[PDB]
């Protein structure tokens, strides 16, 4: 990605998530869209922006329900323009096989979230974060999402993963995260509000750009 | 919930939707939308279907995201007008706390889901479940989510939660649950394949609603 930085953007009303997104495009070449836009603005916002900014889009829906249900969620999001979809590994294999299932018939990809950032992650997922990087393994996930705010476990999901798989990295700013550190084991890292939330959006894109290059 | 049964409404285009739901209201009073048909036809459809059919809407949207993303879900949710969440407990407890919280200020519901009912959830869920279902309890937690699929973790579920919490459960029908089964241990049961995908919908309802009345 142009940089190594994604924006998650996160904002929930159309004219402000336009107007960041355009002030920082010049510094990124991908996108995050979630639930917070998508719900509140609907899933055509996929494609108004991959084609104003000419930009990836990733559908960060993490996507955690029954193979069957997947399936749908999957085929709607590909459907509405996104490159690719985050979905959870804790669910178990089929249902992360739906979603590859429906990524292989349109020529997406799918992003495996292993570990979660924030502070409840500790409690269930943590524990069965190896396991279910693993498992993505065995499947054929050449995609994976890891915390930030942990980077002793972003570098034990690496070792999992190997060095060819892409990884990227949620926890930056806000949650406690470095950009420099992160980029030890990630290939990218995803910010959110350091950026959409800041008086000079622009201005904070570039500042963590400065810290990336000096790496 | 009229007759103890709940319709998961998973079709995706919203003819087929509304023509199903309306044939199958005078046996139910809550229909469960999720994400097949919000991502394919727009948020708006809750409130359309509330208005249309005047039934209970459950948003089964498995949020399973950090703090701050769950509650801007969440809030996004309940202006659509859902009258309740379902919301996964495997990210922890923060991460369900801020439904909650949303939940508390819009004066609305959330069901917290703890074991699911697809083979996948005894990979890494089930071996957690039964903690999910104690941190529900612990943070007030009074409607849960628990599988058609295993009435012995149903009946493990009910154990922990208690006879005054409210206790739903998908699985019954397509995933191999059974109606009568599951209702010794849910207060309802979600149905949805076995009775959109039939040739006559309204008798599926009706058929499930005999073999239920007969409790």
């Amino acid at each position: 990605v142009m940089n190594r930085l994604i924006l998650a953007m996160d904002l929930m009303n159309r004219d402000d998530a336009l107007r960041v997104t355009g002030e920082v495009r010049e510094y990124i070449d991908t996108v995050k869209i979630g639930y917070p836009l998508v719900l509140s603005e609907g899933m055509d916002i996929i494609a108004e922006f991959r084609k104003r900014f000419g930009c990836r889009i990733i559908a960060d829906f993490k996507v955690a329900d029954i193979p069957e249900t997947n399936e749908k969620i999957c085929r709607a999001t590909f459907k509405a323009g996104a490159d690719a979809i985050i979905v959870h590994g804790f669910p178990g294999a089929d249902s992360v096989r739906a979603c590859l299932n429906v990524a292989e018939e349109m020529g997406r990809e799918v992003f495996l979230l292993t570990e979660m950032s924030h502070p409840g992650a500790e409690m269930f997922i943590q524990g069965a974060a190896d396991e279910i990087a693993r498992m993505g393994v065995d499947l054929g996930v050449k995609n994976y999402v890891g915390p930030s705010t942990r980077p002793e476990r972003l570098s034990r999901l690496r070792e999992i993963i190997g060095q060819d798989s892409f990884l990227i990295s949620p926890g930056v700013g806000a949650q406690g995260g470095d950009p420099g550190e992160t980029l030890r084991f990630a290939d990218a890292i995803i910010v959110g509000r350091s950026i959409y939330l800041a008086d000079n959006p622009a201005a904070a894109a570039a500042g963590i750009i400065e810290s990336i290059k000096d790496l």
